This record gives C-alpha cells, structure tokens and sequence, in this order.
C-alpha cells in the first residue's frame, strides 16, 4: 500500500471511498515526488486523477475529492493539480474548471475554487 501506481490511484477515487487513501503521503514524501508528475495522469492528453474522479460521482457526491486536494496542498508543486489542464490539441488549455462545469453541479465548482484555481483560464 506504499508505492501508489496511476491505475490503483484511479480505481481508488472512482469508488469515491477515501478510507484507503493513506499512504499518498508517505509515499510523496519518501520517494520526493508530486502529485502532478506524469506517472500519475495519462501521458497522451493530461488528465490527471482530479479528472477522473470529477468525471464519475455518486448521484453528485464525491466524498475522496476533500482528502485528494488536503494531501494534494499538503505535498505538492506550486499548482496543486487544479491549474494543470489537458494538453492534448483536441482540449488544449481544457482545465478541470469546465469539467466539473460541464456536469451542472456547484458544490464541486465551489470546492476547486475555494482551494484556488484560475477562471479566466480558456481552453
């Protein structure tokens, strides 16, 4: 449960049960690496695990999200995983702002904000 791996990380927060996410810590604190390194988001468009876990929500809750982004601020690089936006040519500058945007919801649009991000970021 130390060493963490995209997939099992994925899998992790589309259950939305934050119960086994610790060791995220100890993990980033002991190999010195972020959570926005590229083991941990596709290597194809950028989208990291805050993308798959705001895609996927249980009738509009996602409880792990407060868990991802307290670790994520906790230990990480100056943009905590919410500036980093998809660099594929097909959503370029696509931030998870318009993502969580698109689905109708506010609670996860006050959330992202709340912790810091860019609006005026465009795709």
């Amino acid at each position: 449960p130390n060493r963490f791996d995209r997939d099992r990380l994925f899998s992790v927060v589309s259950r939305g049960v934050p119960e086994e996410l610790t060791g995220l810590l100890e993990y980033l604190r002991r190999t010195s690496k972020y959570l926005t390194d590229s083991a941990y988001t596709e290597g194809s468009t950028g989208k990291t695990c805050l993308m798959k876990a705001v895609l996927n929500l249980q009738d509009g809750v996602n409880a792990c999200i407060l868990p991802l982004l307290q670790i994520d601020r906790d230990s990480g690089n100056p943009q905590p995983l919410v500036n980093a936006q998809c660099t594929d040519e097909f959503y370029r500058g696509h931030s998870a702002l318009h993502i969580a945007i698109e689905k109708r919801s506010l609670w996860c649009v006050k959330l992202l904000v709340e912790n810091g991000a860019n609006v005026h970021i465009r795709a």
